[PDB]
């Protein structure tokens, strides 16, 4: 089984290097997958399981993840062994409904900090091996992904109803108060996420530097996570340079002036610019770009459940369908920026000499025409983009021929692209979500705290049950085939 | 009671199974109703995502904006809700202020959200296309038998 | 018929169970509901059609709508029965068009209180038989 599995991987690999005898190569390693299957297949007995999923740790189980032997991965006969290890240590969880797991979720949700502490005593104790379990993991890795969501969301609090201020006003605490340190001071909520995100940032660290830089930015999620935390450490970095204007500018107001009230004083500009409100803010001022940074992290953060919802059994071929047909977009993708590109450069050539002239300025830079193009796409662009002041209809109307090309193009490129993708489609989905899941299963095994509580501190026996199940194996072959030909 | 009325036209699918011709009709429309509530759950997943994400930036701008709809978390929601089929303007995520770093990552985020849109209702298409697949008939006759034993 | 009806019962319910086996327990269950769409299929006369369709009512039917048995109660030998049994005590109405139907509800619509009032007289009736059939039902 060993040798038909590495043979698959060597296969597949000048399968891949070849291009001119792909579908041999291709045929020949699923060949090694199906004998790999149907030698796994004809298990009767724990014992003849295991020692297929493990030589003389699933070892076997985790090579053929490496190589991709899904119907290996997903038969029952594996499932039954990895649904075993996955509720490891509690039996009872596994016949409950979705919604008791729910509640088992949410019930660790809630009292996660007070399992946490008690953790300590837990390798002495009885439910140290409840929380040590493979599944348990995976339920406080989820409720700890949640709870910081919930943090996300908390720290936007006070704003949910509107800003109770308009922009132009300033609100101080107290009158010697500068305004930036008022806006810029970091409260209770966005210190805990610093800390979150600082602990995520330690446990992708550790993995990337036990693994290795290349094939950690080969996996494409690993990179978008990595960028995920990046974004949230630049965005606190950016309110962290605010932070310390703001209280330069306060240590300096205290330092020099004395006087009861701060109106009436004529501080010099470089400290007067920080008792300002948002209207008068530069556009590159930290505290923007903090807040940016901030919404693209945000946006980003809610990605994560794509690590949670590999285990349910309704949304996980759900998760396989989008990532097959986002996988299948990115080609047709770069085809619409051919063709978007084509398109933005021809109308900004065409319009860019009527920047004042255009009743609406929608292709005269280059910016614009980027705009308007892309929003072409969803229909938020308006049809008088193309058309002129000026009595010149030789270029309004080659305006309107070109847009309403660019339309025609989209559209096509877009059926081509469904047609396209609904072809591709086609219990393929099956095995394909049970091997999804297994990975995810495979990666909680052997990684027990959630990432904030983490920075805390006579042959053989096994050949001859080889030898039994490929004698097995043999005969069963032979009987098919005699069988097929008995005539 | 106007939503009482709307929903009272709903009791026809107690008559539809009894027809012919509008019984594997109801048959797919309940097919397909069941099938896209899987897929929702991951729109209000992604909506959600894109809803807190704007509504934080925009937040601080309750009067700058020139368009109030992202400033509360009830008119990003609206926005990001009827951006879905296209009534919201494009306009909701411009500024009167020259803070043109806000008004550009709001524009990217706006228009990463409504290509995700599409992502995700072209795969709902197609993979209730390919779920679809006389089970048809005998699935309405098994309905219609239902109505009958009723 | 029973026995596999009941089995194919467990077999569903050990399917939605287990998860791990479940195609095994679908492919039992279904083996089961061909059983019993291959018996209902051997039917040539209408004592054996009712004798499936129940034992010694449709019981079988609604045993089979209860377990989801799509193809026993899809079957012609069965809707034969269900469609006699539907169009009870006027048979006339089953052979015209969806129009004319249409207008019988109609009909019934228009004077469905006059009906109602004169219900209290239909047991002794012969119109009561007809405003009792398992369709005036649906109708009304
Ligand atoms: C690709 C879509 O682009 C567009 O929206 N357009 C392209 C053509 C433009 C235009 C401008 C003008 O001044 N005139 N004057 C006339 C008489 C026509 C005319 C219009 C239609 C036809 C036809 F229907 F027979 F084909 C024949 C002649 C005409 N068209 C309008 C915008
Ligand atoms: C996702 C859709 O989001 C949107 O609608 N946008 C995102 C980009 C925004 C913007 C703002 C600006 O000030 N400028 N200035 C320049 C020079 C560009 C520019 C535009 C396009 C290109 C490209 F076509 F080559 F890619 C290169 C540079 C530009 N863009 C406009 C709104």
């Amino acid at each position: 089984v060993l040798t038909a599995l590495e043979l698959s991987n060597e296969l597949a690999k000048l399968a891949n290097i070849e291009k001119e005898f792909k579908n041999d190569y291709r045929k020949l390693s699923m060949q090694c997958k199906d004998f790999v299957v149907g030698v796994l297949d004809l298990c009767r007995d724990s014992e003849e399981v295991e020692a297929i999923l493990n030589g003389d740790s699933l070892s076997r189980v985790k090579l053929a993840i490496k190589y991709e032997v899904k119907k290996f991965v997903a038969h029952p006969n594996c499932q039954q062994q990895l649904l075993t290890i996955w509720y490891e240590n509690l039996s009872g969880l596994r016949e409950q409904t979705i919604a008791i797991k729910c509640l088992v979720v949410l019930v660790v949700a809630l009292g996660l900090p007070f399992l946490a502490i008690g953790y300590w005593i837990a390798p002495c104790s009885r439910l140290g091996k409840i929380l040590r379990s493979p599944f348990m993991k995976f339920v406080a890795h989820a409720a700890s992904f949640i709870i910081f969501l919930g943090l996300l969301v908390f720290n936007a609090s006070d704003r949910f109803e509107g800003i109770t201020t308009l922009p132009n006003i300033t609100v101080t605490d107290y009158p010697k108060q500068i305004f930036r340190v008022k806006t810029t001071q970091f409260t209770w909520t966005e210190m805990l996420i610093m800390v979150w995100v600082l602990g995520m940032m330690w446990s992708e660290c550790k993995e990337l530097w036990l693994e290795g830089p290349r094939e950690y930015i080969l996996q494409l999620w690993n990179v978008l996570d990595f960028g995920m935390l990046s974004i949230f450490i630049a965005a606190f970095t950016a309110r962290f340079l605010a932070f310390l204007q703001a209280t330069k500018a306060q240590q300096y107001v205290d330092s020099y002036v004395q006087e009861s009230d701060l109106s009436e004083v004529t501080l010099p500009p470089e400290i007067q610019y920080f008792t300002y409100a948002r209207d008068k803010w530069l556009p590159s001022d930290p505290q923007i770009i903090s807040e940016g940074l901030y919404a693209i992290a945000v946006v980003l953060s809610f990605s994560r459940i794509a690590y949670i919802l590999p285990a349910n059994e309704s949304f996980g071929p759900l998760q396989i369908s989008l990532g097959r047909t986002v996988k299948d977009i990115f080609k047709f993708m770069v085809l619409f920026i051919m063709v978007f590109f084509a398109f933005m450069i021809g109308m900004f050539i065409l319009y860019s000499y009527y920047l004042g002239a255009k009743v609406n300025a929608a292709f005269t830079t280059v910016e614009e025409s980027f705009k308007t193009l892309f929003w072409s796409i969803f229909g938020l662009s308006e049809v008088t983009s193309v058309v002129l002041k000026y009595d010149h209809k030789f270029i309004e109307n080659i305006g309107y021929v070109l847009y309403g090309i660019y339309n025609v193009t989209m559209v096509v490129v877009l059926l081509n692209m469904l047609i396209a993708m609904i072809n591709s489609s086609y219990d393929d989905s099956d095995v394909e979500w049970k091997f999804a899941r297994s990975k995810l299963w495979l990666s909680y095994f052997d990684k027990t705290l959630p990432p904030p509580f983490s920075l805390v501190p006579q042959p053989t026996r096994y050949q001859q049950i080889m030898k039994r199940l490929i004698k097995r194996y043999v005969l069963k072959a032979q009987v098919d085939k005699e069988n097929d030909e008995v005539n």
